[PDB]
């Protein structure tokens, strides 16, 4: 079967065949679409088909499908599963697997970059201190003094689910949030719960607006341990505006390295519960979401006050005007400090070229429109006008619940 | 089977039970989501369960479910379908059905208004000339000198499908588009094909940038005929900016009355193929889509130039800056001329309030996030942060293909 998608701006029609390789469920049915819902141990039995499907994909990718090496590896993995109940990936397979999880990540607008990914194999890690060292090296490598390089660090896979490696932080670098007795929040309101956990675990909180959180690291199912990232490894950018000299005195800054650390990487049926990965920012992540969400730093009012906008009616579009200036400021600040960043126009235009290439060479590109369209100026980006098909391919990144909800405290 | 939707800004969680009454298919499956795809006669046998499902909901709405009058009407409609192959709605049922088609319109952000809809029953209409009169009266009533009022006009239902009433136009009021001898497009590029059909049917085109198209009306399955809406019934607004004196020199205008005329209204299995309806604009429709879509009036570049912005690099956000100014100018111009308009902040706030009402009083609210979130400033409106379930309830409005594909002349 063939599914078609149309671009309503160009009339370009693309044909998807890749969706035929999708196995997992979307949340949608013939009767209900869950496209805007954020959240819509294996037996030997379920594991070998998953392993075989992956190894088949891997061996096809290297043009060795059906070779003796391919058949030998199937046999090897089969024997390993029957005897030890799991199996280990070759380094080559792990690299291919991590690259493909990114390539398959339907919510990721940055996927033109997918084949350029530095994979740090941390499967020999055994302790939280060991995890800390690996994560420091990842941060330093990926940061590269502002010339950011995409990377992922992969810690040992799940075994019985009682020995999980987990990074408790949702991102390697984030700022603390402190709920005040008067109900106001200091710093990032998104990180209040996690900040409270770190404090409980013994973190001495500076209690300012931009305190870099410590890492909370769980190795081998043990209780998590606290570590502070060396400050000299945390590259930050003070935010200023090219025309407005008062913008700097808002006191804003942000970190240069966006690094997701709470997702689960599935490759060949194996589950990597700790697999922090990083790229570089699209400006709107910071200027639209982190700064302007009512739920986050919420700076729109203060910015519009300083611009002397007419704020007595929403129809002056004061929020929209202030929003644009804040995003100009973020991009300008990053560019001026020589820290990699991409604007939403550039990123979406590159995504469309990536997606067309994928349709030609792969027969599709699963994409989640709700996430791919930027949170400002949607329809002046080419992705707004592009029909997309969302489906789930493996290898994959999956959301997993926060560890504090499920962790068995050892004491 | 009982489903939750969470607002990620406020943490409010609502439980949807209404989706279990949903009937039609979405285009999605367990393997593939088609949420971003724009486009994802009845026999006696198919018609009666549709009639019954509708009449049950109707009698329930007026708290007379299972009453003698409920059973009597079901009986009456059954007899009528068996004997005549179709049936006629009572005026009360027609009004109820049209209001609920709007209530069920998952792509409509303006549904807080759904119960205030003026329904014009045009089922007695028999000719294209009659259609034109009804439409002028709708246009005049809905416009109301700029104080717009929501309205729908409902022409006769489909019979054997060879006698369809259709308005060939996609909206009652739209501007012509013409392909120019040097490859550019004058007017609205979206209307080039329809304008050619108008000219070849007789229309004398003025060949300007903002020529209101004539209506092409089809009655009783006949070949459509051309009528010009009286110019004095088409309220238009010159676009100016409150700060930029030069903005007026772009020579932009838009019409005040948005009136969708190409959809099919289904009520109780009955199909109203000509049912033009109108409300009032949300400003982004005009300022973001009509003016700034690359395939539409495409004015971003000219505005940005007049603002003297750095157009050399995307990262200066010149497109974004010009976009906001164009939308400020649309809203200002409508407001100054006392023509109803709503900004995207205000409209989305109202929709969230509407969703909460629908959840508490009805068990849910079908909504299509891809359409409901405005085409600019998505995440600074509250709908961006609201999970929505999309599902199809009847009575409904459905898109139908342009009739010039269907029509045999
Ligand atoms: C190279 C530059 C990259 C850019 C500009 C980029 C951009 C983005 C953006 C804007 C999002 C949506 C983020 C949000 O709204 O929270 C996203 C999501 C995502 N990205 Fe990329 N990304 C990049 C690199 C990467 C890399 C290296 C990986 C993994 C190897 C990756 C995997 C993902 C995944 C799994 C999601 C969904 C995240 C979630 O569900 O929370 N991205 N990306
Ligand atoms: C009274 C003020 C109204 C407002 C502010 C409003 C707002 C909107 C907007 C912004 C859209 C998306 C339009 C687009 O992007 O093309 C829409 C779609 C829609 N509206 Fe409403 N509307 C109003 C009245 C009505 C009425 C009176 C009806 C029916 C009686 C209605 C039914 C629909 C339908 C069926 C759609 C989807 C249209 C399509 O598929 O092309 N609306 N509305
Ligand atoms: C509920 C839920 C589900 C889910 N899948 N995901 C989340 C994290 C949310 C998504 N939206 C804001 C926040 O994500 C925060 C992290 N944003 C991505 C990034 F900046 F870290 C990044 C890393 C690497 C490359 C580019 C960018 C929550
Ligand atoms: C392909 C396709 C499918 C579909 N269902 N619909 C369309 C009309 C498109 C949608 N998006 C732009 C254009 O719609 C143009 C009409 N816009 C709505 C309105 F302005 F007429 C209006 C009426 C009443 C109240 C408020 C506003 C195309
Ligand atoms: C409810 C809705 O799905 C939710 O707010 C989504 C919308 N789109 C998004 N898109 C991106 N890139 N990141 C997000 O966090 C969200 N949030
Ligand atoms: C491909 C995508 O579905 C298409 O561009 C949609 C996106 N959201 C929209 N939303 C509204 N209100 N109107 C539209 O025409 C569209 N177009
Ligand atoms: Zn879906």
């Amino acid at each position: 079967r063939f599914l078609k998608v149309k671009n309503w701006e160009t009339d370009v029609v693309l044909t998807d065949t890749l969706h035929l390789k999708s196995t997992l469920e979307t949340g949608c049915t013939e009767h209900i679409c869950m496209g805007s819902i954020m959240l819509p141990v294996r037996t030997k039995d379920q594991l070998f088909p998953l392993a075989k499907e992956f190894l088949d994909q891997y061996y096809s990718s290297i043009k060795r499908f059906g070779s003796k090496a391919h058949m030998d590896r199937l046999e090897e993995v089969n024997k390993e599963i029957e005897s030890t109940s799991t199996y280990q990936l070759k380094d080559t397979e792990l690299i291919y697997g991590a690259k493909h999880a990114w390539r398959n990540a339907s919510r990721c607008v940055g996927r033109i970059q997918w084949s350029k990914l530095q994979v740090f194999d941390a499967r020999d890690c055994t302790t939280a201190h060991g995890m800390f060292n690996y994560i420091c090296n990842h941060v330093k490598y990926a940061t590269n003094k502002g010339n950011l390089r995409s990377a992922i660090t992969i810690f040992p896979q799940r075994t019985d689910g009682k020995h999980d490696f987990r990074v408790w932080n949702s991102q390697l670098i984030r700022y603390a949030g402190y709920k005040q007795p008067d109900g106001s929040t200091l710093g990032d309101p998104a990180n209040v719960q996690f900040t409270e956990i770190c404090i409980q675990q013994g973190w001495k909180a500076p209690r300012g607006r931009f305190d870099v959180l410590p890492l909370l690291l769980q190795a081998n199912g043990n209780d998590p341990e606290l570590f502070q990232i060396p400050p000299e490894l945390v590259l930050e950018v003070p935010i200023r505006h090219p025309k407005f000299d008062w913008f700097k005195d808002l006191g804003l800054k942000w970190y240069g390295l966006p690094a997701v650390s709470n997702m689960l990487l599935e490759i060949g049926g194996l589950e990597f519960s700790a697999c922090p990965f990083s790229g570089w920012y699209m400006g709107t992540e910071i200027g639209v979401r982190d700064y302007c969400d009512n739920s986050r730093y919420n700076i729109l009012e203060e910015v519009a006050k300083k611009m002397d906008l007419d704020m007595r009616k929403t129809s002056s579009l004061w929020k929209d005007q202030a929003l644009v200036e804040i995003n100009i400021a973020v991009l300008y600040s990053f560019q001026s400090d020589k820290v990699t960043i991409v604007d939403h126009h550039s990123a979406t235009e590159s995504f469309i070229k990536h997606m067309e290439n994928e349709y030609r060479c792969r027969g599709g590109c699963p994409a989640d429109w709700v996430w791919i369209v930027p949170p400002m100026s949607g329809s002046i980006t080419p992705v707004f006008h592009q029909e997309m098909l969302n489906y789930r391919l493996t290898p994959s990144f999956e959301y997993q619940p926060d560890p504090w909800n499920t962790h068995v405290w050892k004491g």
